[PDB]
């Protein structure tokens, strides 16, 4: 079904997460960790502070498709384990802010053919698809781009329910 995950979803905050490569996605499925730069970091600090679940909906750069989406168990945080992030070259471990724990919702992919009937207000409608990493969602759009993606089922949302 689906109403364990609108739950999960009603008065959401959801932002776009745009990976380089499928590399850190899987390290964020297998490990349920995400980090950004500082000025998504902040964004997404502010945002888990202000809201009863924020969503991060991912994408790989390139690759036509979203890769899944996760619900911000925490702010961030430093000092953990390292992540051996596939960094572009040039970038330091320590141009990222701290990290972020995550539990996944969805670790299905959803191709953007899918999603073209879904325009994004805080990004001058255009299609949700559009839009640089970090960049907000508004409710509806978010939560209907949400719906389109196949059911995952070996998640039980029982237990994110009760970190709200
Ligand atoms: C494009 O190369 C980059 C790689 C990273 C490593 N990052 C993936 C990631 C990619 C991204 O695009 N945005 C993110 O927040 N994270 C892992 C820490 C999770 C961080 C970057 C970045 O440029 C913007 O900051």
């Amino acid at each position: 079904g689906t109403s364990k995950l609108k739950y999960v979803l009603q008065d959401a905050r959801f932002f776009l997460i745009k990976s380089n490569n499928h590399e850190n996605v899987s390290l964020a499925k297998a490990k349920g960790v995400w980090s950004t730069l500082p000025v998504n970091e902040k964004k997404l600090n502010l945002a888990f502070r202000s809201a009863r679940s924020v969503i991060l909906i991912f994408s790989v750069r390139e690759s036509g498709k979203f890769q899944g989406f996760a619900r911000l168990s925490s702010e961030s945080h430093h000092g953990g384990s390292p992540i051996h992030w596939v960094l572009p070259a040039g970038m330091s471990a320590k141009m990222l802010g701290g990290v972020f724990k995550i539990d996944w919702i969805c670790r299905r992919e959803l191709p953007f053919t899918k999603s073209a009937h879904l325009t994004n207000p805080w990004n001058e409608h255009k299609p949700v698809k559009i839009g640089r990493d970090g960049q907000e969602i508004e409710l509806e759009c978010g939560t209907q781009l949400c719906l389109l993606f196949p059911p995952d089922e070996s998640i039980d949302l029982y237990q994110v329910i009760h970190k709200m």
